[PDB]
C-alpha cells in the first residue's frame, strides 16, 4: 500500500554509513553479508515479514486489526473474540525478571583469532591453532541500575564473553577494573544490598552516592582497592571501546601432560582508553541516556568496529608464593611490572543482534563455563560465584532449559540423558534416559581425558585442612595496593579521585560516616587524605596525621599501566566532531575541514538552530544533523566553528553556550576566520593558548593541530582555567 | 557494639522534619502513630530487628556470617555449607517481572472521607456517610520507561488509588490528562510498541522522541488530542502533588431504587498545578533521575501531606446523546463549561512505606476492582482493559493468588470455594468447596441485591445490534478537540507547545514522518502548524494554507479549565528555596529571611563550596546542606543570595552559574545589599526588572516581593530576556 513513501527513503542502506547518516537497522538487514558459524545457525530461527500476512501464533489471518468484536457498533465486547485475548494476553506476559545485577547492558556479535598455537601452556583447542576462529557474543554492562538505568553513570562496567568453541560453551566473564571489592563470595548479597537503591524508598539509581554505600566502606577497608578505581575517571568510560577488560581471579591452563600454570586474563583496547570527566557524564545520563548503547550499535553500523587483544599474566606453580600478596586474593592485582601480560590474540565485534530481548536479554554467562585446557583456583570469591549463575537462570530464563534458548545453544553436539523440564525443545529419541544401558548399548558414552576432544577432568590438587569458615592471614593486608594505584595517577588524575570522593561523601547524610571513611584514606596517603577532609570540612587529628604508610608491593613504587593517561595511546577514529553552521558558511573552509576528518576516520556532525537545511556561499546545500540543543557538545568530541556569516548565530544564546561547556569540559575548539568573534565568550587572551586551534581560514595545519589535540583527548592544560567559567 | 555513633545521630527523628534536615525512613519508625485500618491490619506481617539474632530461614542462629565453609582456610568451599547456599538463593531470586506499562511508579498511605452522603445518586458505602473514612493506597507511575527509568521525563503520568471499603476495593486507576491516545482496547499492543524502546536496540528510554512513535501518531489521527497535552507543560509537571487526575471513561453512579447516572471523576490537587519547563526537566533526569520519587517521600516526612478533592462530572441517562462527541469516546474530554466538577470529598497522602518491594512493587490495581453502586458503560477501550489487570498477574506476582500478598488483601471478609494455587495462604475448613452444597448447608450464601450490603447486580442495559467488529461513526472526528485544548492555552503555554513539538520532531531521522505530522497539525489550527513547520524548515503547501478549521465543541471557543496557568492556584507552602552562603555571612539578613519563609511553609537549603560549616558575622554557626554542584537549581524554586563577604564567592563559576540557569528557568532571584554585583553576571539593567528582587538588606518587603512572585511560580514575562543568556 502506500504508507511506505516512495523514493524509498524508509528503508536505510545495507552498507556502512556515518552516525545518524541513515535510521539504523537490525543487523540481517543492515549487514546481509556478515556472517559466522553462530550467525548462520540462528537463520532456522529468524522470522521475516515482507509479503506475509498478519496472522494469529496458530496461523489463521486477521481481517480486522483495528476493533473488538461486539453486539453493535456502540455495544459490549464479547468473550468470544479469541483474536483480541490472544493479542492481549501475549502483551500482558511481555517481561521476564531482570538481572539481579548487571541488568543494564548492551552487546554485539564477532570473533576471536589466536595469533599462534598455546599448546605448550593449555590443550584447550579455541587456542590450539592461529587458523580457528572462533564465534562470540559480548554483553557490556554497568553494574548498579535496572535495565532503564542510564549508561554514562560513575560504576563499575561488566565485559562478558561466550566463545562458541568445538569443544564447548567458554564464558570469559569479567569486568573493566582487575580487583573486586570483597574477599569472600559469601558477603555478595550485603555488598550489593549496601550499594543497591535503599530499602525503604527505592533511591538512587544508578549511584554510590548514598549512606549504606559508604557505611558498608568503612566498616570493611577490604573494599578500597576496588572503591578507588570507581572513584577515578575509570568509573566513567567514554566507550566500551575505550576501556580494558578483566577476568578478576586467577585461574589454570592445564597443557597435555598435565602441567598447570597460572594465569589471569586481560582485554586491551585497540582504541586506547579514554574518559569522560564527571560534569560531563552526569550531565550526559540525563541529556542521552542511552549515549553507550546507541554509540556501541552506530560504531558497528559505520565499520568502526570494536578490537580488543586477549592477554595472558601467567605465574609457574612454583612461584605461588613468591608476592608479598596472595594470587588468590581477587582484591589485589599482580602489577604489570612484574609479570607481564603476552598478547595471545585478537576479538573483533562487527556485527549488531536483530532482536534485543531475544538475543540480549535472554543470554545467559556462568563463569563455570568452561572447557578442557582450563581449570579453577581456590579463590574464595570465584567458588562462590560458581553456585550462583547456574541457579538465577531457573527464575530469570523460567527453567533448566535455558540452553535451548537460541542465543545460549552450543553451536558443537551435546548429548546427555537430562530430560523434560519447562519447554523443552529436544524431542529424544534414545531408548534410554539412564546409564549404565545396555538397550542402546549405552550410548552417549563417557569419553577418557587426552590432549585433543577429550572428556573433562579436574586438576587433581592437593586439599588438606580442618572444615573452617576462616578467613586466610594472607588475605589481611587492605592498603598498599590502593596506594600503589593512588602513585600511578597523573596529578590531575589525582585531582579527580580527590574530587570524586568529596563529591559522594557530601551526598552522605550522615556525618559521622564521612568521617570514617577519611581515616580509611588518612592509611592510604595523607595527601589525598587532607585533599578530600578539605571539601567536607573536616579536620585530621594529628594522630591521623602521624599514621605510617603502606609497603611497597614488592618494591614497586607505581605502576604506569594503572594509569589511563599516562603513557598515551588514541584512537581519532571513530571520534565525532561538531561543525556549526550559519546561513552563508564559507565553503572553502568546509570543504577543507570534512576533506582532513574524513582522510583520519573522524565523524562530523552538522549542527544548526532549526532543521532543513542551509546553502553554503557559493549555493551548495548542507542538510542539517542536529540542533544546537539536541545534540550537546555532551555528545562530540571536539567543536570547529567555519567562517561565514557569523552575525546569525553569534548572539543565539545555544551556540555561546555550546562552546562553554565543551571548553569546561576540556575539548579542543578550532575557530576560523570570523569564527574567532567567539574567544570573547570563553574568555581567551588575544594572543591565544592551548588547545583553542584559531586561524584566518580552516586549512591542512589548522586541521593537523587540531587533529593532534584530539589523539590527546582532552586539553588537560586548562584545568586551572576552567574554574572561573559558569557553565 | 559500636557501629553505631553514640550521641544517637544514625537514628532519625520520629516527628517532622523539613527536606535533608535528617536521613530518612521506614513509615513506621518515622511516624509511629500514623495509624489507619489498613496500616494497623498489616501488622501481622512487620518483622522487627533490635535485640534479635541473625538466623537462618529456617531459624537457625549464624555464628560466622562472613565466612564460607572451606577444607582450610586457603581451600575449597564446600557443597555442605547450606547457610552460604540458602543466602546466595535468595538473592539469585529477588526480582520478579516489572510491570510491561507503568514500571517506573511511587506510592504512599492515607484517608479519602466525603463531604457529604451521596446516596441519592449511588448505593456504594464508601460515598455513604461524611463520617466514614476509607483506608486508601496509591501510586503515582509514567507509562514508557522501566523502573530503573527517570522521574522527570515528558510523558503522561498515571495516578492508582485503591479504596479499602466495608463492601470490597474499588481501585479507581486513572491518569493525568482527561482523554487516552486510542479508542479502542485492541490498537493497545500497537500503541505501547511504538512509543517503548525500539525492538532491534532498545533506544530510547523514556522518550516518544523517536520514529516509530510518531510514525505511529501521523497513521492514527484519533492519537492526537491527546499528544497535545502530552507535548505541553502538562508532560513534565514539578511534582505528583501539583497534577490533576482523572478517570478518562464515562461509568455509571446506581442509586439503590436503580437509577443510572452517567459519571467521570476528577482528582483536584489542593497545591495547585504546576510544571517544570522542559530544559530544566530534562537537565533534571541527569542531575536526579528520583527528583519526584524524593520529593514525595519527604513532603510525607515534613506533613506537607498530599491532597486531592474527590469530582465528579454527572451526566443524566437523557442527556447521552446532547453534545457533539460521543459520551463513550475516551479520547474527548467533556468541557467543564458544559458540565461542571461537583467536588465530593477529599484524599490525604499521610504515610510512606516501610518497604518499597513488599508494599509498592507488589500492589495490583485493576479497574474491574468496582463495589455495589458503580457499573462499566461500552467504552471500547473500557471494555478490554477489563480482560487485561486479571491476566497480567498471574506472571508479575506469580498466580492467581495475589490478593493474599499482604498490602492487596481486602480489610473486609471475603469467602468463597476457590482452592489451592501458587503460594496459597488460607488454610480452608470448609467440608465443601462447591456450591450448591448441603454437607456445610450451603454456606457460604449468595446475597440478592439491596440498598446496603447486597450482591453485585449488573445494570441491565439494552443491547440490540450484531456482532461486529466495527468501530461507530461516531468517533470519527479527530480535530475540534485538540483546537479546543489550543485555544484554552495562554500565549506562552502554546509557545511550549510548539517548542515540545519542535524538538520531538528534529529527532525522527526520517523526514517524511515530520512532514505527516505537520500535515495534520494544519487541521487543527494553521498557526499552530506554521510554527513548529518554521523550526523543522518546512513549508506548508498553499492547499496545507485554506484547510478550514474544524467546528467548536458545543459552541464553546476556549475553557480556561483546560490551561495550567490562566486562573491561578499557587501552594507556595511545600516550596523550596536555596540561599547561597559566603563565609562571613550578614546574619541580620538571614534571620529575617529564615523566619519569612518560615511563616509561609516554604524550604530552605543554605548551599557553599564545601560541605561542614560556616560562622555567620556574629559568630553564629551554620551547617551546609549541599554544594552548589551537588544541589544545582534545578532543584530549588527560587534563590536568595544574602550580603556578607561577597567577594568570596564571587569569583566562584558554580555559584555564578546557580544564578543563570535559574534565570533562564524563569524562577525568581532575589539580591541584598552587595549581593546585587550579580546583576552584571545575569545582565540586568541598574533601574531592575520584574522577577529579580534586590535591595539594601533583607526584610519585610524583599521577602514579601519574593513570596508573591512565588505564589505566581516562573516569572513568564522574562522568555524574551532568556534567548540570549548561554546557559
Ligand atoms: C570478580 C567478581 C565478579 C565479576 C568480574 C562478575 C561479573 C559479572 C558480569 C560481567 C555479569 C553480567 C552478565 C551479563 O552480562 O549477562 C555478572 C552477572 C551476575 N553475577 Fe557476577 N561477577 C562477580 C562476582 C559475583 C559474585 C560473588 C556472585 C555471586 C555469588 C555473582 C553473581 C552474579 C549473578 C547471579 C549474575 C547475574 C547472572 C546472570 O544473569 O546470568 N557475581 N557478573
Ligand atoms: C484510559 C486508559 C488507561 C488508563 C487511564 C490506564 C491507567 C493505568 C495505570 C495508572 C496503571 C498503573 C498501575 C500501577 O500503578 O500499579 C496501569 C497499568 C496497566 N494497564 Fe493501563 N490504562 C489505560 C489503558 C490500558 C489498556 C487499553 C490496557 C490493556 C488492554 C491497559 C493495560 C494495563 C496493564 C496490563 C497494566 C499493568 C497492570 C498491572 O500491573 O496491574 N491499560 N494502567
Amino acid at each position: 500500500d502506500s504508507l511506505a513513501p516512495e523514493d524509498g527513503s524508509h528503508r536505510p542502506a545495507a552498507e556502512p554509513t556515518p552516525p545518524g547518516a541513515q535510521p539504523t537497522a537490525p543487523g540481517s538487514l543492515k549487514a546481509p553479508d556478515t556472517r559466522n558459524e553462530k550467525l548462520n545457525s540462528l537463520e532456522d530461527v529468524r522470522k521475516g515479514s515482507e509479503n506475509y500476512a498478519l496472522t494469529t501464533n496458530q496461523g489463521v489471518r486477521i481481517a480486522d486489526d483495528q476493533n473488538s468484536l461486539r453486539a453493535g457498533s456502540r455495544g459490549p465486547t464479547l468473550l468470544e473474540d479469541f483474536i483480541l485475548r490472544e493479542k492481549i494476553t501475549h502483551f500482558d506476559h511481555e517481561r521476564i525478571p531482570e538481572r539481579i545485577v548487571h541488568a543494564r547492558g548492551s552487546a554485539a556479535h564477532g570473533y576471536f583469532q589466536p595469533y599462534k598455537s598455546l599448546s605448550d601452556i593449555t590443550k584447550a583447542d579455541f587456542l590450539s591453532d592461529p587458523n580457528k576462529i572462533t564465534p562470540v557474543f559480548v554483553r557490556f554492562s554497568t553494574v548498579q541500575g535496572g535495565a532503564g538505568s542510564a549508561d554514562t553513570v560513575r560504576d563499575i562496567r561488566g565485559f562478558a564473553t561466550k566463545f562458541y568453541t568445538e569443544e564447548g560453551i567458554f564464558d570469559l566473564v569479567g569486568n573493566n577494573t582487575p580487583i573486586f571489592f570483597i574477599q569472600d563470595a559469601h558477603k555478595f548479597p550485603d555488598f550489593v544490598h549496601a550499594v543497591k537503591p535503599e530499602p525503604h524508598w527505592a533511591i538512587p539509581q544508578g549511584q554510590s552516592a548514598h549512606d549504606t554505600f559508604w557505611d558498608y566502606v568503612s566498616l570493611q577497608p577490604e573494599t578500597l582497592h576496588n572503591v578507588m578505581w570507581a572513584m577515578s575517571d575509570r568509573g566513567i568510560p567514554r566507550s566500551y571501546r575505550t576501556m580494558e577488560g578483566f577476568g578478576i581471579h586467577t585461574f589454570r591452563l592445564i597443557n597435555a601432560e598435565g602441567k598447570a600454570t597460572f594465569v589471569r586474563f586481560h582485554w586491551k583496547p585497540l582504541a586506547g582508553k579514554a574518559s569522560l570527566v564527571w560534569d560531563e557524564a552526569q550531565k550526559l545520563t540525563g541529556r542521552d541516556p542511552d549515549f553507550h548503547r546507541r554509540e556501541l550499535w552506530e560504531a558497528i553500523e559505520a565499520g568502526d568496529f570494536p578490537e580488543y587483544e586477549l592477554g595472558f599474566q601467567l605465574i609457574p606453580e612454583e612461584d605461588e608464593f613468591k608476592f608479598d600478596f596472595d594470587l588468590l586474593d581477587p582484591t589485589k592485582l599482580i602489577p604489570e611490572e612484574l609479570v607481564p601480560v603476552q598478547r595471545v590474540g585478537k576479538m573483533v565485534l562487527n556485527r549488531n543482534p536483530d532482536n534485543f530481548f531475544a538475543e540480549n536479554e535472554q543470554a545467559a554467562f556462568h563463569p563455570g563455563h568452561i572447557v578442557p585446557g582450563l581449570d579453577f583456583t581456590n579463590d574464595p570469591l570465584l567458588q562462590g560465584r560458581l553456585f550462583s549463575y547456574t541457579d538465577t537462570q531457573i527464575s530469570r530464563l523460567g527453567g533448566p532449559n535455558f540452553h535451548e534458548i537460541p542465543i545460549n545453544r552450543p553451536t558443537c553436539p551435546y548429548h546427555n540423558f537430562q530430560r523434560d523440564g519447562m519447554h523443552r525443545m529436544g524431542i529424544d529419541t534414545n531408548p534410554a534416559n539412564y546409564e549404565p544401558n545396555s538397550i542402546n548399548d549405552n550410548w552417549p558414552r563417557e569419553t577418557p581425558p587426552g590432549p585433543k576432544r577429550g572428556g573433562f577432568e579436574s586438576y587433581q590438587e592437593r586439599v588438606e585442612g580442618n572444615k573452617v569458615r576462616e578467613r586466610s592471614p594472607s588475605f589481611g593486608e587492605y592498603y598498599s595496593h590502593p596506594r600503589l594505584f593512588w602513585l600511578s595517577q597523573t596529578p590531575f588524575e589525582q585531582r579527580h579521585i580527590v574530587d570524586g570522593f568529596s563529591f559522594e561523601l557530601s551526598k552522605v547524610v550522615r556525618p559521622y560516616i564521612r568521617e570514617r571513611v577519611v581515616d580509611q584514606l588518612a592509611h592510604i596517603d595523607l595527601t589525598l587524605a587532607q585533599a578530600v577532609a578539605k571539601n567536607l570540612g573536616i579536620e585530621l587529628t594529628d594522630d591521623q596525621l602521624n599514621i605510617t604508610p603502606p609497603p611497597d608491593v614488592n618494591g614497586l613504587k607505581k605502576d604506569p599501566s594503572l594509569s589511563l593517561y599516562a603513557i598515551p595511546d588514541g584512537d581519532v577514529k571513530g571520534r565525532v566532531v561538531a561543525i556549526l553552521l550559519n546561513d552563508e558558511v564559507r565553503s572553502a573552509d568546509l570543504l577543507a575541514i570534512l576533506k582532513a576528518l574524513k582522510a583520519k576516520g573522524v565523524h562530523a556532525k552538522l549542527l544548526y538552530s532549526r532543521m532543513g537545511e542551509v546553502t553554503a556561499d557559493d549555493g551548495t546545500v548542507l542538510p542539517i544533523a542536529a540542533t544546537f540543543a539536541g545534540a550537546p557538545s555532551l555528545t562530540v568530541d571536539a567543536v570547529i566553528v567555519p567562517c561565514g556569516n557569523i552575525a546569525d548565530i553569534a548572539d543565539n544564546g545555544d551556540a555561546n553556550y555550546y562552546l562553554m561547556e565543551a571548553y569546561k569540559h576540556l575539548k579542543p575548539i578550532a575557530l576560523a576566520g570570523d569564527a574567532r568573534k567567539f574567544k570573547a565568550t570563553i574568555k581567551i587572551a588575544d594572543q591565544g593558548e592551548e588547545g583553542i586551534v584559531e586561524a584566518d581560514s580552516a586549512d591542512g595545519s589548522f586541521m593537523d593541530e587540531l587533529l593532534t589535540l584530539m589523539a590527546a583527548h582532552r586539553v588537560w592544560s586548562r584545568i586551572p582555567k576552567i574554574d572561573k567559567i559558569p557553565a
